[PDB]
C-alpha cells in the first residue's frame, strides 16, 4: 500500500516496475551478477494529490526527472524478486523528504550518497 500519509497510499499497481541486468564482459573490475530491479514511478500518472504532485515535481533530486518521474535501482539480493520490495523502501523515503522541509519527530538520518544518472539524447 505505500502509505505515505492519512489519505496517501499507492496500491503498488500504479508504478512501472522493470528488470535490469548487464552482461558478464565489463571494462572495469567486475565479476558479480546483476539481477537488479528498476522502480520507475510517474507522479503525473499516479492517484497522488495535487499538493504531492507539485511537491515531487518541484523537487530537486539526482534520481528524479523534471518530467514528473522518480527512478530507483535496488540491488542487494541474488534474485530479481527481493529487490522489487527493497526499492519501495527508497521510494517512500524520498517522497517523505521531498514533500516536507524539516522534521525530527520521525526517524530521519541523512548520510553520504553514491550515484549518477543517464540522460538520453
Amino acid at each position: 500500500m505505500i502509505v505515505i500519509s492519512r489519505h496517501v497510499a499507492i496500491p503498488d499497481g500504479e508504478l512501472e516496475i522493470t528488470a535490469i541486468r548487464a552482461q558478464g564482459a565489463g571494462g572495469q573490475h567486475v565479476n558479480k551478477t546483476s539481477t537488479a530491479i528498476h522502480l520507475r514511478f510517474d507522479i503525473r500518472a499516479s492517484s497522488l494529490p495535487e499538493y504531492y504532485k507539485e511537491r515531487l515535481l518541484a523537487a530537486s533530486h539526482h534520481l528524479i526527472s523534471s518530467d514528473g518521474v522518480i527512478v530507483i535501482k535496488a540491488q542487494e539480493y541474488r534474485s530479481q524478486e527481493l529487490n522489487r520490495e527493497a526499492a519501495l523502501a527508497r521510494l517512500v523515503a524520498m517522497i517523505k523528504e521531498l514533500t516536507t522541509e524539516k522534521k525530527a519527530r520521525r526517524p530521519t538520518r541523512s548520510g553520504p550518497s553514491s550515484g549518477e544518472n543517464l540522460y538520453f539524447q
